């Protein structure tokens, strides 16, 4: 059959063993998540401009009652319910949130004459209502500074819902972030992205309903509101270590965290409140080290002592500490010990994956031989509901010695889809492999089934027989898992095993904030190479907007640019403003066009910019995962 | 049988498709490293004070008369009787190397009254015996600077050789180096130290004979001489982009290329001979982005531009071209088109291997799919000889996207030696698995007996029939192998699986060179989290020769520390130099002592700082790589 199946007997034992081995006693986290509630509004929905659903709560009622459902894990229920505890909430003295409208919170401050706000959420329908909310219950103020916490698209894609151009413009607003944000909120999301993006939808689970068989929670909040993605470019940087402000006379710190959760961060310390806002250095949950949906490993030494330097220059004198996730923590020694514990979460998950890889133990080991200690263990702030010990422990050996595990039966190893008709054969042929992978999830042994199985369905990609129990076997582990990426994988690959891959299926603000060259790297990216092959042009590219000229060399079918160099020897020279080659690029203009309205100049072979741009390929976004290409 | 076998007759069908396949009537390559050659020593043996033999050439005379071995491949003949061509050489006016007596190159610059020497070569005496050369053959001078061209061992590690630190002290000798030479000198060798130089034993074949079944050639070089490591800071930084300056009246341009093979690394140009010396940016192979031993993944987006910044600068001017690996290019024409083909090398290995991502095409199937274009395919100096088009392809997929393949059949994976069991068992016990096994080894299947045959290993480690098996296979694709770490590591995992591994069995410069941070990092890696658990104290650490404080905080079995904080509720504050602690953690001294000795003062709890160190663990270096722990 196609559809989800009851959990077994093996998860439903499972489950019981996480309810024994977990401090569910310890309930304060539900207090904290309801302090300070001012309004919970009754049917959160919020829709777009173009009339879709940004976003709303309604598909999680089934956890309103608390009882346990086995399909889930229990010590994630938990976290899903907390996170079902939305709306405008008071930290402290004049400082609010608006939790659960998007995967993060918004944080509105009170200055003497208006709103200091620090982030902006995911998509501006969702920064609107959130404003709207507070309006209601506060009264209505102007915001006169917003603050990006980090780089990330759930911190600054809802800015144009609170703020216009205009405004900024005419120093009605300011923008304030960390320095490197422009860098770092584009860069990582672009070479990548259409891997990046695909692979997200198993992560997110965008494809599974919302129900105790589908997707439940994203940890760090409900999930990801869907939009339009805006940026405005900040107009004052927090500069080196940090810095001391004050905004509409309110006292502001901030600490740079340079390279921790994002190139890009920092806290901000609050002295008039005894007020700390730990940005995602410090959230409800252990965080990714190493996101699944794929981008570099983060640096877990760097922030676990970001967090030691925050402890010890806050930490002493902090009375509510706060997060762009999850719910605050009152009280100095409550806060004093949950800086400690996450501290030495990261910093032990690093010195210890190390100390193992330093005994032999590899990449393909340490996760099922790294355990925290109880102190740390037994947080619920440290449980793995984001990122994973096992896959952070992982992503940190990886970061120091790689992909390879040392032994040279594994240095060039056949594709899976050329290796599976040997293993097939090898064990006796498809019925036999089924005959021997049934008896073997009769007995549980459902990470065994899925290794074995995903074999089978490499080599024979339409056996129904071997989909649907490969598939079976992985929802067992996504019923299983605590981490809610780990769910929304499995219950995912185990849809798409049984149903098949979607068939039927850009921001120009973040194309705006894209560093050119970074822009011609990724056109190298999409290069044909077949297209490109025995071909050599160059191109002087000037952008008198910007005060910008590249060079790009086509040649030996890889496409070179270089900033601030010009050569005699170009065969075409093009003068073009760098807004207009957006515009070209987001097909909202053709090239004629622009040559019509005195906006594209072209000097040499007027014809090799319109041959680069031929030679480029586009990528599909509907790739196949868990079988080879159909 | 536990010797090695005869190329099979699949093998020596490779090689001659290696021959049919790569331009082996290009052979100018031999006029290239005979060039300019002063002098050949005939009988090259250079011994280490202690008596040990740092490097010698005799193992190598089989490969002397050109014929071919089947059990090499003929493109790795062709680069290990090129790496053969040792000695003194001129390369332009005042401009010689000494190549073949470690695996880099020295290089002595004519000054008006003295040399300045470029790198230094892996250990003193092969530095000293490369200098003595020089003076016998072009008059004795002495050495008035030392340039280090990168922050790699091979080439600083000699530099005792050449120079003594009241030479640096009184100004007789300069130290010239890049921004970040002593951060980039020390750090990435250390965390995962232990871990790195075991897995090294295989990519640079240890514990192999010289000969045609054994180690033949190291891609850069013939091997890494073996000896003390010393290292003396640098005097003299070249920043930023880079400098102009004149050393003993010869005009010296250093354009630094921080990121690329090193962290930190400068080109040289020296325009009075039109002298370009491209540092380890490009060598006579390609390079790793991702070294086997393990490290971090280099940026190959930034090598590639690197390159062309150095093309763009230099590459019209240079007449000709060398580098600290391997021999010079001579004349304009080939030396930009060796720039050229380098820059877009790594550029469409980047590029491509990305495109490709985008399609969907995972870390496990990359390198099946990835080839060169013919431009960069079809030149010697482009062949994986170091680096691989495979490895490389992986790693760079790696860096942008992590280890995990997307499939959450492959998310939570049983450790090998728990799978293993269960794959022979559904393979039909060891016998019917050997059986399946032999007859695809009859085949040449042997990237496939070597994935297969590795289960039966795990599973049954003691199985001599299955060791035997799996070696066997493994050392036909190291006769096969283009790359040298490939071969040197499949004939050593061979080797181990035939023999078992070693049961019979630090430099002061290195140490003394490690930021002090790095090495409370490191102590933190050692930490024993049994002994540690529950443990918690914390000691000010007062270091008046380098004027730096530490605060140490051990709790939940993390051992932390912080640079210039100290705590009045420290457990206790020991005041001693870096200097003596270094001796201390080299046992060249007892804790004792330095008290005695009015070096080692503390207040407070005098026993924190024994207690501490006392939790920490050790690492055995032969540790199990092609089977599972013993
Ligand atoms: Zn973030
Ligand atoms: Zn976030
Ligand atoms: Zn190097
Ligand atoms: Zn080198």
């Amino acid at each position: 059959t196609t559809a989800p199946k009851p959990p077994s007997a093996f998860t439903v034992e499972a489950q019981r063993r996480v309810e024994a081995e977990l401090p569910f006693a310890d309930r304060a986290d539900f207090e904290r998540a309801d302090r300070g509630l001012i309004r919970r509004p009754e049917r959160l929905l919020i829709r777009n401009p173009d009339g879709s659903v940004a976003w709303q709560l309604g598909g999680y009622d089934f956890l309103l009652d608390g009882k346990p459902r086995d399909s889930i894990n229990p010590s994630l229920q938990r976290q899903a319910l907390l996170n079902l505890k939305y709306g405008l909430f008071e930290v402290a003295e004049g400082i609010y949130q608006v939790r659960g409208f998007d995967l993060a919170n918004i944080t509105f401050i009170r200055g003497d004459s208006g709103w200091i706000v620090v982030d902006t959420l995911t998509t501006p329908a969702t920064a609107r209502a959130a404003y709207e909310l507070v309006s209601r219950e506060l009264g209505e103020r102007p915001i006169r500074t917003v603050i990006y916490s980090h780089a990330h698209a759930d911190h600054f894609g809802g800015v144009r819902g609170l703020v216009e151009p205009q405004q900024v413009a005419s120093g009605a607003v300011q923008i304030i972030a960390p320095a490197g944000f422009m860098e770092a909120a584009i860069k990582e999301n672009v070479l990548a992205g259409n891997a990046m993006m695909r692979r997200a939808t198993y992560q997110y689970g965008t494809q599974l309903p919302k129900g105790p068989q589908g997707q439940v929670d994203m940890a760090i909040g409900k999930g990801l509101a869907r939009g339009p993605l805006s940026l405005l470019a900040p107009t004052r940087l927090i500069e080196g270590e940090g810095e001391d402000l004050v905004l509409d006379g309110v006292p502001f710190t901030f600490q740079n965290t340079p390279g921790t959760e994002s190139p890009a961060e920092m806290n901000i310390w609050l002295p008039r409140q005894k007020a700390l806002l730990m940005a995602e250095n410090v959230v409800g949950t252990l965080h990714n080290l190493y996101t699944l949906r794929g981008a570099e490993v983060r640096d877990a030494l760097g922030w676990s002592k970001y967090i030691n330097q925050a402890l010890h220059r806050f930490g002493r004198q902090a009375e509510v500490m706060f997060a762009v996730h999850n719910w605050p923590r009152w009280g100095n020694a409550e806060i004093v010990e949950v800086l400690e514990k996450q501290r030495d979460l990261y910093g032990y998950l690093h010195d210890q994956t190390l100390h193992l890889a330093n005994q032999g133990v590899t990449i393909g080991q340490v996760h099922n031989r790294l355990r925290l200690p109880p102190s740390l263990d037994q947080e619920w702030y440290d449980r793995g509901y984001h990122g994973s010990v096992s896959h952070n422990a992982r992503a940190v050996l990886n970061r120091y010695l790689g992909y390879y595990d040392g032994n040279p039966a594994t240095l060039d190893p056949l594709s899976p889809e050329d290796s599976a008709g040997r293993y097939v054969e090898y064990m006796g042929g498809a019925e036999r492999l089924l005959e021997q992978a049934r008896a073997s999830y009769a007995r549980g042994e459902y990470r065994w089934v899925v290794e074995v199985v995903n074999r089978l369905v490499f080599a024979e990609p339409d056996n129904r027989a071997a989909r649907e129990l490969q598939a079976d076997a992985l929802e067992q582990l996504g019923y299983q898992a605590e981490n809610a990426g780990w769910r929304n994988s499995y219950l995912s690959a185990a849809y798409e095993l049984r149903h098949g891959v979607p068939r039927d299926q850009g921001s120009a603000d973040a194309l705006a904030a894209m560093d050119t060259g970074l822009l011609f790297d990724y056109l190298g990216v999409r290069l044909d190479a077949g297209a490109a092959e025995g071909k050599a042009l160059s191109i002087n590219l000037r952008l008198p907007d910007i005060g910008e000229n590249y060079l790009l060399e086509l040649k030996n079918s890889h496409l070179n640019n270089l900033r601030g160099v010009q050569s005699e020897d170009a065969g075409q020279t093009v003068s073009i403003d760098r807004a207009d080659l957006n515009r070209l690029l987001l097909k909202e203009v053709s090239a004629v066009r622009l040559v019509f309205e005195g906006k594209l100049k072209s000097s040499g072979n007027p014809l090799l910019l319109g041959q680069l741009f031929g030679m480029l390929g586009d990528f599909d976004f509907w790739f196949d995962i868990v079988t080879p290409a159909a």
